[PDB]
DNA sequence: CTGAGGAGTAT
DNA sequence: TACTCCTCAG
């Protein structure tokens, strides 16, 4: 269980199935978005990240990226739990995250990025969802087409 | 989308995972138990089955299986002779080999081949339908391991 | 799109 | 047993 780059496995690499990702330690959950362990100490952080489609990730072509957290979609407050808390304290902690994107092979390396900041948003339904900002760290090779 | 014997995949070989057995064509759901095909020309018949535990089926020391089909078990219902379900019954009357996985206390064995003799309904408490297949292995295959 | 479906893993 | 940015055939 790795924090930061995996031997042997590239920018712009290329999968087509979420277990592909397991099988070399990229990330490790079946569906689940988020990615994390425990540090020395007692606490969680964050490891990788999955952008597919289902929450609503605003990504683009830039180095900024804010990834949506997990829970609630009966609708109700997402909780500061598991992958949303890993990725809280993965702003701190300062670490590297994996970043994984679905593509229209279904999957891509996307290199590393920081957990800059998050905040809470409130849906129509008057739910809770967090929001975390995550910026590309500089000097990483770009993404091939 | 083969029938039968697949290509380097000899009875015995072990997976850790369900999608390795889709990577090398054996089963292609990625949970479902049954995985089928469309005949020339042509109905549902089935290709593979995976019996891991769940689906409460019969899997003893012989070359017969009990195999459970799909559906109702959330609220209980009738099992229904489609998709999966089908492609099994329809095996039966065609005559093909199916591929069968076991899962495992690497979590699955490729148990070689077998054809499904027949099928029939039970009753649960619920009240509720459930299909059994009767799948045995055909003959002349290597046994397995430990 | 939509969710049925012998998943996968931590908790 | 909870949970879950799955996967693909209808």
């Amino acid at each position: 269980q790795i924090i930061g780059t995996v031997p042997g496995v590239e920018v712009g690499d290329e999968f087509q199935y979420r277990m592909e990702l397991n099988l070399l330690g990229i990330h490790r959950p079946s569906q689940s978005g988020i990615d994390y362990m425990k540090d020395d100490g007692g606490e969680l952080v964050a490891t990788s990240i999955v952008s597919s489609g289902g929450y609503n990730d605003v990504l683009d072509n830039s180095d900024v990226l804010i990834y949506t957290g997990q829970g609630g979609n009966p609708p109700k407050d997402q909780q500061l739990v598991t992958g949303n808390l890993a990725l809280k304290n993965s702003i701190n902690k300062k670490n590297p995250v994996r970043v994984i994107r679905g593509i229209k092979k279904n999957y891509v390396y996307d290199g590393l990025y920081l957990v800059e900041e998050y905040w809470e948003e409130t849906g129509s339904h008057g739910k809770l969802v967090f929001k975390f900002k995550l910026r590309r760290i500089p000097g990483q090779p770009e993404l091939p087409w």
